[PDB]
C-alpha cells in the first residue's frame, strides 16, 4: 500500500506538524499549507531549496518587520497570505465624515487613534502636506515605523496571488519575472504596499502588479526602483485600484537610492484607478524638484539627458483618478506618448506634467484644483502636443486652468473660463461645415479673442440677434470690433429692426489718409461742418482722393 | 508510514466516499471535491463548521430551489460550480434569426418553448416589456419559478470562482467581502443570475462581480442590495459582461423590500459590458418610478434628499452597451461623476439620466430609440453638466436627440440634426483658431441658430460659395439675415461674381427713424419717388439726420 | 488506515513515477503533476480517457512539433505549461537598439543569429516585407519550421492557464468552451502562438483568449478559424497583450484553408493591446486582398455578400496599438460598430477600413505613418460614418492623412494640415456658441475652405487683427474673400487703425449688369473717366439702374 500511496497522493506538508516555517519548507515538496497562525521575528529568513512550491495560505503571518523568502523555484506560486502587524499604532486620519480632505494641521492632529487601519502613520512628507502638523503631532505619533512586510528576495518565477492583511506589505527585492496578482485589498502600513526594487543585481524586469486593489498605507500603494520592462514593456501596473495611499497610488521613483538610481524605463501603466491619494495618482516621474540632484549615478547623465528629459518610454494608457489631494497625473521624460487619461474631483491639480516632445491625446481634467492650493488644473512645462483635452465640469480667483505656454492644443471641450487658457497655439484645424446653436439667450455668437492683446476682452464677434419676440421669423447679423477696451464697441449690422438693410459705421471725424488699407476700397467719414459723409477712396491705382459720399 | 503519510499528503474529501453533501463536509479539513452529481432538495443546507476549505467542483449540483452554504471559513473559495434545475420551463426569446428585437405581442408567444436555456421565464416584467403578451401567453408559460441556486449564506470572504450552469442562480445573502470570480457564462433562471443582497444584518460590504460573464436569466444578470461600498468604494462589478439579461445587465436596486432599503451607496462599475438586455444595460437608480414610494424606510428621507437626488456616490467608468431595447444606461443621484460611457446600436433609448448636480464626461450616445419608442436618444432630468457628447452613428419622426433641458452641455460630435438638440446652455468657449471645411458643395457655411427664435432654421450665416467653376480660384463671402421666416432673406456679399466689391443691402423703402441702432452710422434706403438712394444717419452726437446717397 | 487514506487525501500521479506521459494520463483521477522535464516526439499523442484532471506543470515539455492532447473531460485545466523547442533556428531581428525598425533587407539580414527568442524565422511574409531579402538571406535561415505545440485537441471545456516557452506555441484544434487564460508571455515559434482553429466538426464557439501576454514568433500571435461566438458574442480576445508579431497581434483568418471559410462572426475585441507587430496591430479582416478568391466555399457566397461586405458582427471597443510596421487597425465587413480604437506612434499605416455601412466612434490615429510607404494614416473604401477622429500628435510628402472619400465625418480634432483631409462629408452640426481664442499671433481667425475649389487655399475668412500694441484695447474685424487664387485678395474691414468705420470694397471698374445678385441691394463701382463712384442698383423690383454714388 504504502508504494502505492506515494504514487496516488498529491505531495503537501502543513505548518501544524513542524514548530518552524524553515522546518516546514526544508520538509516541502510540492505543497505547502499555511493552517496555524504563525509569530515570525523581523528578518527571519526561509530557504526553499530551490524548489517549486504551491503555498497555500489559510492563517496569518504575524510580526512587525520582515518575513523573508528565498531560493523559491521558478513557477512558485503564494496564495492566500495573510500579513499582520504585532504593533498598533498611531494612525491620522485626513478626511471628515462627508469624505472631505482636512488640510489644517490641528484639525489632522485631532483625528489621532491607535489603529491597524482607517488611517497612517504620519512620515516626514506630511510635515509639508499639512504645514505646521510636524510641530502639533504628539511624539508617539512621529518616526514610528510598523509594517508586516512579506519579502521575496532575489527570486525569479515567483507570484504573489490574492494577498491582504493589516499594517501589511509586499516586497520583491532583487527579483525578475515575478507578479502581484490580485491584492485583496491589503490594509498598508508605513512601507509601501507593493514595491519592485531592484538597486542592486540587474534592472528589474518581469515584475508586474496585475488586478486586485490596496487601501491606506503611509506612502505608495505600488511602486518600482530600477525597472526596465525593455522594448517589449515587460513589467507595470495592469487592473490596479489603489485607495487612500499616503503618497500616492502608482510609484516610478525618481533620483538616487544609496548610490544608485531608483529610476524605471519601459514599465505599462495601464487600465488602473487611484482614487484619494494624499499626495498623487500616479506619479510616474523619474526626476523630482523636491531633492534636486545634479548627477544621476547608474542612470543617463544630465550632459545626454536634461532633468525631466529621460527617454522614459512607459507605455501609458486608460488610467482614472479622483479624490486626489496632490496632483492627479504627475510625469516626466521627453518623447512620451500618453493616451485616454480621466482626472476628476480632485482637492489638487489634475496634471502636473514636466515633459518635452510628447503627445497627449484625449486628456479629461474634469473639477481638479478644488481647494484652489494649486497655481494651475493641467500643466505642462515644455513643447508638447494636446490632442483632445476635456476642461471645467460643474465647479466653478485668478488660477489658470491650462498653463502650458510651449504646447500646441486643439480640442478643448467644456465651460472653460477662455482668460484662463494659457498655451503656445490653440487651434481646429479640421472642422467641417459649422454651426452654432444658442440656447437661453436672444443672440447667437461666434466670437474671436485674441490673447495678445487681451485674455479677458473678446475682440471681435459675429453675432445672430432676434428682431422682436420668439417667433417673429427675423434677425439682425452683426460684424463686432474692440475699441478702447469696449468689446463690440464698433459695427456693422444686416436687417436690425427688421429693416432689411445694411447699417454701415462711419468715421466720426475727418478720416487720416493711412486709415484706409486697401486699394479699391472707400472709407465713409463725417465732415459736420457741411452736414455731409464724405469718402476716402483709394483708387484701383493706390492713390488716395476725398470724394463726397451724402448730401443735404 | 501512517505518521508520515498523514505528514506529506494534501487533505482532501470527496463527494463520491458520502451519502450527502453534510457527511463530506463534516469529514473535509482542506479540500473538498465534488466528483460525482448531487441531487440537492430545495433548502438542503450545509454547515461547514467554521472550515477554511478548498471546494473544488467537477460534477453538476441537480435541483431547483436553493442549495444553501453557511459556516465557510474566511478565505474558503468554492471553484468550478455547475448548477443545474430539474424542470425544463417554457421559455421566450424575443429575437429573430437576424437577431432583430422581437416587440409584437403575438410574435414573442409564437417562440416558446420548452428548454433550460436560450430563452428565459416570463416575468410580470414582460408584461409592461410586450403589451398584450399577458392575455396571449399560455398558462403554462405564466408564473414559473425555475431556478437552481447556489446561496452562499453569512459568510465572510468567500469566493465562488468559473461558476457555470443551465437555469442556473448565484445568491450571496448577508455576505461581506465575498465575490463571484470569472463566471464561466452561467445560462440563467428564473431569479438574478449573481446576488448580493444584505436587506438584514449590516450594509454589505467588499462584495464584487469580477470578470466573467453571464447569458438569458428572466430578470438582471448582476444585483445588489443594500450594499455600502464605503469612501474606500470596495465593492461593485469590474470587468463583466452580460448577454441577453431577461432585465438588466447590471442592477442596483431601487425602493423598499421587505422592511428597508435596497438600494445601494459607494460601489464601483468600471470596464463593463451590457450586451441586448430586455430592459436596460446599466441600471444605476435608487429610487424607482415603476413603483414610487413616499419615504425610504432605513435609507435617508425625502425631507433630506428628495426623489432620485440621493448621494449615491459610486464610481462609474468606462461601460459599453449595445442592443438594449430598453435604455442603455440608467441612473439617478445628486452630486455624481460619470465618464467614458459608451451605447450604440440600441433599440431602446441610449441613456435616461434622473440626476442633479452631476457632471458626465465623455459621453457617446450612437444609433439608439432605432424603434422610435422613447421621447429621446438621451435624457437628463436636472441640472447636470455634459462635457463630450457624441450623438449619431449611421442610423436617420419628431423625437428629440438630447432632452437636456437643465444641463449646460459642451463637445457634441456627430451629425445631429440641430433641431433635435433640446439643453439649458450649448457652448465651445476655448476653441483655437478654426476653418470650416467643406466637401461636396460649392459653398462652406458657418451658421447661427438662436433656439428662442427658431429651432429648426438658422437665423444667420457666413458663407463661402464658389465663382464660376471648380479651379476658377474665385470665391463670395456672403453675411445672412433671416426675414419673414426664410433663412438667408438679406445678405452683404463681397467678391459675388468675382467683381472684387461689395453688394450692400438697402432698406426698400423709407427708413423709419428706429431702424437704426448706433451713432456714427448709416443706413441706405430707397426713395422711389426720385430714383434714389437715400441715407439714414446717426450722426457721431447720436441726432438724426436724412440725407441723399446716389442719385440719379 | 488505508481505508483512510483513501478517503482523506487528494488523488494526483506525478510524471516523475511513469515512463511515459500516456503512462501518467492514463493512472491519473484527479491531478496530474508535471514534476520532470520530458521529451515529447512530434505528434505525441496522449489519451485522457475523458476525466476531467487538473494538470500542474512545474517542468518543460521539450520538442519540435506537436504534443497532443486528446480526450479531456469537459472542467479540466492546464497550468503553467512550458514548451520548448529541441532546435535552435535562425532568427531576424529588424529593429535597433534605439527601437527603430529596419526596414532594408541588407540590414534586417544583418542581424540573423541562432537563439529560441529575441527574433523570428523568416517567413514567405517577410519576402514582401522587407523587399530583396529573399535573395539575400542565407539558405539556412528560410523555410525553417521549429515550433513546440501544444495541440488541445477536439475537447470542449478546457483551459490552458499561465502557458509560457521558448519557440512556443499553443493549438485548440475542433475544440469549443476553451481558453488560453493569463499566458505568461512564452516566446514564438514560427507557427501562431495561440490559435484557435475549427475547420473541421462546428464552427468554433466559446473560445477565448483572455488575459496574459506573448512575444516575438514568426506569424501572429492570437489568431482564429472558422470560430463564430453567436449572437452571444461567446469567444474572442479580452485584456490580451502582444509584442513583436512577426505578422499580426490578432488576426481573424481571411479566405479559403485548405476546403472551407476559414473565417470568422461574433466575436469579441476589447480592452486589448498590440505593440510593434511586423504585419497589423489587429487584423479583423475576412476577405483578403493578398490572395483573392473569387468564392467562399462554406461561407455566404459573393452574390449575397461583396468581397469585404460580411455582416462580420464582432464586438470591438477599447483597442490601443503602438509601433506598428504595417497597419495599426486593419478590417472589413458591412454593418460594423467599432468604438474607442487608439493607434500611435506606427511607422506603418494608423487604420485600413475595408468597410461599408458603418460606423466608427472616437478613434483617435496619432503620428501614423512614420516611414511614409503608404498612401495614408486611415484610409476607408465604403460609406461609413466616423463620430470623433483624433489625427496629428508630434511628426510632421503629399500623402493624405485621411482618405474617407465616401464617409461622413464629424469632430476631428488636431493639427491636421486641412489639404490632407479627403472625405464625402466633414460637418459640426451641433456646436453651441463658439470663441476661437488665438495664441502666439496678432490676429485671430475663422477660415472657409471649399474643397471642390481649391483643398490647398481658404476661399474666405473672418478675422480679427490688433491695431497697434499689444494692450491697445482695438482690433479691425476682417471679411475676405479668395480671388485669382490668392487668399483674402478683397475685403471688407470694420475699425481699421480705430477709425470707427467700415472699409468697403468696390468694383474697380464699370461694374456689368450680372455682378449684382439681389434686389434691394447695390454695388459701387468706380467710374475712372469722372474721378466718381456709381452704383449698380438693383431696385427692390428687381431692375437695375446707375446711380452716382460719389463725386468730387
Ligand atoms: C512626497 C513626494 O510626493 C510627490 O511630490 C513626489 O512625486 C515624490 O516622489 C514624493 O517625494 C518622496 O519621494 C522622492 C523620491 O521619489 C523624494 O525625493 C522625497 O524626499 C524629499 O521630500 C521629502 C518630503 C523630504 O522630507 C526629503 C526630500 O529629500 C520624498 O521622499 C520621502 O518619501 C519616500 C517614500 O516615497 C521615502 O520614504 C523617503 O525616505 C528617504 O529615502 C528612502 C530611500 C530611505 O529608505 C529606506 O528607509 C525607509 C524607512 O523609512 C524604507 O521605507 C525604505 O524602504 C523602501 O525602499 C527600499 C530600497 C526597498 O527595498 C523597500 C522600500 O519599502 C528604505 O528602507 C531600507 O532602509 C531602511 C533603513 O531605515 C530599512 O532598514 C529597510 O529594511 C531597508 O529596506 C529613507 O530612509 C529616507 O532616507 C522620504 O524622504
Ligand atoms: C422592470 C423595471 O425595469 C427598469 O425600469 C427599472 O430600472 C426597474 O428596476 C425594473 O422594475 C423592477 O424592479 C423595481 C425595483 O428595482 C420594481 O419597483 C419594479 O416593480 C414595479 O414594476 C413591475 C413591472 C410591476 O409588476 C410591479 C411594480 O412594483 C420591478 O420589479 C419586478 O422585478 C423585480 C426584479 O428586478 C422583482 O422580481 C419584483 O418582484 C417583486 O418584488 C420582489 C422583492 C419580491 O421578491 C421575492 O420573490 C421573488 C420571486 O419572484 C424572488 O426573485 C426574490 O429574490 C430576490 O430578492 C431577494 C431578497 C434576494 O435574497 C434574492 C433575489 O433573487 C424575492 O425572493 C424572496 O421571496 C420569495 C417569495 O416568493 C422566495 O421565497 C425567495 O426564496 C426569497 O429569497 C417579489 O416577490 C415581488 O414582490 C418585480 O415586481
Ligand atoms: C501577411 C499578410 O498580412 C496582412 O496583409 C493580412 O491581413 C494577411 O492576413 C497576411 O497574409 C497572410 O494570411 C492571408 C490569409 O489570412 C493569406 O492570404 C496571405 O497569403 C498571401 O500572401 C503571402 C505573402 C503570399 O506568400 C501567399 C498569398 O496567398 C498570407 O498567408 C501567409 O501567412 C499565413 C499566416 O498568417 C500562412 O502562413 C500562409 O501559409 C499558407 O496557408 C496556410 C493555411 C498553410 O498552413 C499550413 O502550413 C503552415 C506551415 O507553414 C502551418 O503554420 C499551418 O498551421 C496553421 O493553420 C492550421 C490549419 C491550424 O490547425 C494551425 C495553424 O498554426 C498549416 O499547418 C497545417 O499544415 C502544415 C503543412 O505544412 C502542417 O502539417 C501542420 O501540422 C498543419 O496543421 C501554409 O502551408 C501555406 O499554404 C502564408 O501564405
Amino acid at each position: 500500500y504504502s508504494i502505492e500511496a506515494d504514487k496516488k497522493f498529491k505531495y503537501s506538508v502543513k505548518l501544524s506538524d513542524y514548530p518552524t516555517l524553515q522546518d516546514a519548507a526544508s520538509a516541502a515538496v510540492d505543497g505547502l499549507l499555511i493552517d496555524r497562525d504563525y509569530n515570525f521575528y523581523g528578518g527571519e529568513t526561509v530557504d526553499f531549496g530551490g524548489k517549486v512550491l504551491t503555498i497555500e495560505c489559510k492563517a496569518k503571518f504575524i510580526g512587525d518587520g520582515n518575513l523573508i523568502f528565498t531560493k523559491l523555484g521558478k513557477g512558485s506560486r503564494i496564495a492566500g497570505v495573510f500579513m499582520e502587524s504585532t504593533t498598533t499604532p498611531w494612525v491620522i486620519k485626513p478626511w471628515t465624515d462627508d469624505n472631505q480632505w482636512l488640510t489644517d494641521a490641528a484639525a489632522v492632529v485631532a483625528t489621532l487613534k491607535q489603529s491597524k487601519t482607517d488611517g497612517y502613520q504620519p512620515t516626514v512628507s506630511d510635515y509639508v502636506k499639512f504645514p505646521g502638523i510636524e510641530t502639533l503631532l504628539p511624539p508617539n505619533a512621529k518616526g514610528q515605523n510598523i509594517t508586516s512586510t512579506l519579502e521575496i528576495r532575489e527570486c525569479i518565477g515567483v507570484e504573489v496571488h490574492r494577498a491582504s492583511g493589516l499594517m501589511a506589505g509586499f516586497l520583491f527585492r532583487g527579483c525578475h519575472f515575478c507578479k502581484m496578482v490580485d491584492a485583496n485589498n491589503p490594509s498598508g502600513g508605513k512601507d509601501g504596499i507593493i514595491t519592485f526594487e531592484n538597486l542592486s543585481g540587474d534592472w528589474g524586469k518581469g515584475n508586474y502588479v496585475i488586478g486586485g486593489r490596496t487601501s491606506y498605507g503611509s506612502v505608495s500603494s505600488a511602486q518600482f526602483l530600477r525597472n526596465n520592462g525593455g522594448f517589449e514593456r515587460d513589467g507595470g501596473v495592469i487592473g490596479f485600484t489603489s485607495y487612500r495611499a499616503g503618497e500616492s497610488g502608482v510609484k516610478t521613483w525618481q533620483g538616487t537610492v544609496g548610490s544608485t538610481t531608483s529610476r524605471n524605463y519601459n514599465l505599462q501603466f495601464r487600465d488602473s484607478v487611484v482614487i484619494y491619494p494624499v499626495w498623487d495618482g500616479f506619479d510616474l516621474g523619474a526626476d523630482t524638484d523636491m531633492n534636486p540632484e545634479l548627477d544621476r549615478p547608474g542612470d543617463y547623465p544630465i550632459t545626454q539627458y536634461p532633468l525631466h528629459q529621460l527617454p522614459l518610454n512607459h507605455l501609458i494608457d486608460n488610467l482614472l483618478v479622483r479624490g486626489a489631494l496632490g496632483v492627479g497625473f504627475g510625469m516626466d521624460g521627453k518623447g512620451m506618448y500618453v493616451s485616454n487619461i480621466t482626472v476628476e474631483d480632485c482637492a489638487g491639480s489634475g496634471a502636473y506634467l514636466l515633459t518635452h516632445e510628447s503627445v497627449f491625446t484625449n486628456i479629461a481634467i474634469i473639477d481638479t484644483n478644488t481647494k484652489d492650493f494649486q497655481a494651475n488644473q493641467i500643466y505642462i512645462s515644455g513643447a508638447c502636443r494636446v490632442n483632445g483635452l476635456r476642461l471645467i465640469g460643474i465647479r466653478s480667483g485668478q488660477s489658470l486652468t491650462i498653463d502650458a505656454p510651449n504646447s500646441t492644443v486643439s480640442g478643448i471641450t467644456g465651460m472653460v473660463d477662455p482668460s484662463r487658457i494659457n498655451v503656445a497655439n490653440l487651434a481646429e484645424e479640421g472642422l467641417g461645415n459649422i454651426r452654432a446653436n444658442s440656447f437661453g439667450y436672444d443672440s447667437a455668437a461666434i466670437k474671436l479673442r485674441i490673447h495678445k492683446l487681451s485674455k479677458t476682452l473678446d475682440s471681435g464677434a459675429l453675432y445672430s440677434h432676434i428682431n422682436g419676440g420668439a417667433g417673429s421669423g427675423s434677425a439682425y447679423t452683426q460684424l463686432t470690433a474692440i475699441s478702447g477696451s469696449t468689446p463690440d464697441a464698433v459695427s456693422l449690422k444686416v436687417n436690425h429692426k427688421d429693416c432689411r438693410g445694411a447699417e454701415i459705421p462711419f468715421v466720426p471725424d475727418i478720416a487720416s489718409d493711412d486709415f484706409i488699407k486697401d486699394s479699391s476700397c472707400f472709407l465713409p467719414y463725417w465732415e459736420n461742418n457741411s452736414t455731409s459723409l464724405k469718402a476716402l477712396v483709394k483708387k484701383p491705382n493706390g492713390e488716395l482722393v476725398r470724394l463726397t459720399l451724402a448730401t443735404l
